[PDB]
């Protein structure tokens, strides 16, 4: 035995901080990395999907391809940008069916057409399990990160919350038959759609923005932390879908818990004066930026 | 039922890439980097991967792996006529890996970025069983140079010397406690290859076809040849050999020519153009010619 500090002890964000300092980096910290180029800003970002962690080999491949692109396009949109070019690095087992990869890219192709971006390259390496690393390049006239929230700002989110988590739980049940609303939830988990419809809004009005990937509470703390402010959320303001309620009804669950802690919805979390609100978009006011520290819900403070 | 469906192993690496290209209806895929039109210039996107047990061992000096991680990708950018700008590094890391490993990896990354004048602006972290390193690089150029432009009559050049890296890998594999200075040089060339950043202008201005030598001379020359629909004739006696490589072969009874022909990971350059565009102030060596036909030949044989 020797005892040496391991990554596990440091923790995810502790490691990122170490990386940021070692690099003496000033840009690291947001969903994307803004770089100055031709009077505009290019946004560089990357996400990963590993077999056994974010999907199973039994998952429909085209959906996995759709998701791989969507997941990263989500970061770009959350920071006020439009996707442009992407590369996909694949770690593949030599026993995998050729049709799997082909179908994965069919899903990638459809997502790219939908988001109006393009996969221009990538890499292939041999491995035990499937690993998917996506690199995306986007552009914007105004980058919006996690540290620009202003006190008095209202806190917004897009769509509904908790759907993805319920979808995953339903998939885990491995039932041989699901009801329509259950398939809807499963589809939302398996095939999320990045809110590319919010780009202009974020780019023009948000003071602080990011996408909800790990859950509202957890991601709201990063926002509150980087903006050095306090976030007060009202549970009864959380946008809930009928399918989620139906799910929580059938399995004796509490919707609010799914809305606050459910991950992988890939909706947006942004802030700005309530007056900038756009009723044409499905945004919902759920709280506000108050001078202070931490994230509070109905008064009590909740940590990630 | 029975599964008779084709598996990746059967199809092969390049056959897979062709299928991927076809599926995306992509016109750009195929070269070391991907050129995209932007701001009256050409941005170059590219990605390489270093996986534990395959491209390196966890026992290798971390900072060297960090240096190489950046260097191998910058090499692709350089080989297609561009300069590196921004990079992202996605890491698959075992939760029980020493933090010192990661910090030292990034010290190597930092040093390479300062040397090549580019910057790591972000990345990703994921839990895994083994260390996985995926680097993404963005470069920029005024003139993109791919692998399909070789014109007949062109001379075939390479930079530096060849076979050094393979010699270095073999020395590493001997797991000796101490190496002679010349052996450390060889090891240095395998562990910490220096991308040919000094060739950017030359490649950008006068190369009709270019790429870096990573798989090996003959192996990569073959790609250059089929991509250009030309045949490449190389003369072994012209291959650039280093004193330390020759010293190595002398000591271990090896043939420096084989190393220069098949040795991988030197990350030197392979490009073609008229003999008159030769620049004596760069260490390029003419090793062959571009003629009509197909395939790669060495001293007459395929
Ligand atoms: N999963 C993937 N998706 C899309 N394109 C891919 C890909 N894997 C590889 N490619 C593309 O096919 C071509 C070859 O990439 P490859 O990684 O084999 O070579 P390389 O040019 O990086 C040289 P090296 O030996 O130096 O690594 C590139 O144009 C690349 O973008
Ligand atoms: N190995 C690495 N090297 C450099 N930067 C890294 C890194 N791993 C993560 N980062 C950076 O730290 C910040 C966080 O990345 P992270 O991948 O955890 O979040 P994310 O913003 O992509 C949200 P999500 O939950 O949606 O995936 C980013 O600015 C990222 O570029
Ligand atoms: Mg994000
Ligand atoms: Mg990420
Ligand atoms: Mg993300
Ligand atoms: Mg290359
Ligand atoms: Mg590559
Ligand atoms: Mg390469």
């Amino acid at each position: 035995g020797s005892f040496t500090m391991r990554l596990k002890e440091l923790g995810e964000f502790g490691l990122i901080d170490l990386i940021k300092k070692t690099l003496e980096s000033k840009v690291i910290g947001d969903d994307t990395a803004p770089v100055e180029y031709c009077s505009k800003k290019l946004l560089l970002t990357t996400d990963v999907l590993n077999e056994g962690v974010h999907f199973l080999r039994s998952y429909i491949p085209e959906a996995v391809g759709w998701k791989a692109i969507s997941v990263n396009v989500s970061d770009v949109i959350a920071n006020g940008g439009l996707p442009k070019w992407a590369l996909i690095s694949l770690n593949l087992p030599e026993d995998l069916e050729v049709s799997y990869v082909e179908r994965f890219y069919i899903g990638v192709k459809r997502a790219c057409e939908f988001y109006k971006c393009e996969v221009v390259g990538g890499n292939i390496s041999k491995s035990e399990k499937i690993g998917i690393s996506v690199f995306l390049v986007g552009e914007t006239e105004r980058f919006v990160g996690r540290d620009g929230a202003r006190l008095g700002d209202s806190v917004f989110v897009s769509g509904t919350l908790g759907d993805s988590r319920a979808g995953l739980e339903l998939l885990l049940m491995e039932k041989e038959e699901y009801e329509p609303f259950e398939l809807a939830l499963i589809q939302r988990h398996l095939r999320p759609t990045a809110r590319i419809d919010y780009v202009k809004h974020i780019q023009k009005y948000a003071n602080a923005s990011m996408d909800i990937s790990d859950g509202l509470v957890a991601d709201a703390n990063h926002l509150a932390q980087r903006s050095g402010v306090k976030i007060e959320i009202l549970s009864e303001k959380l946008p809930l879908s009928n399918e989620l309620k139906m799910y929580c009804e059938k399995y004796g669950k509490n919707p609010i818990e799914y809305a606050l802690f459910g991950g992988e919805d890939y909706q947006l979390l942004f802030t700005h004066p309530k007056e900038r609100w756009n009723p044409f978009l499905d945004m919902t006011e759920i709280g506000r930026v108050e001078e202070g520290e931490g994230v509070f819900v109905d008064g009590k403070k909740v940590e990630p």
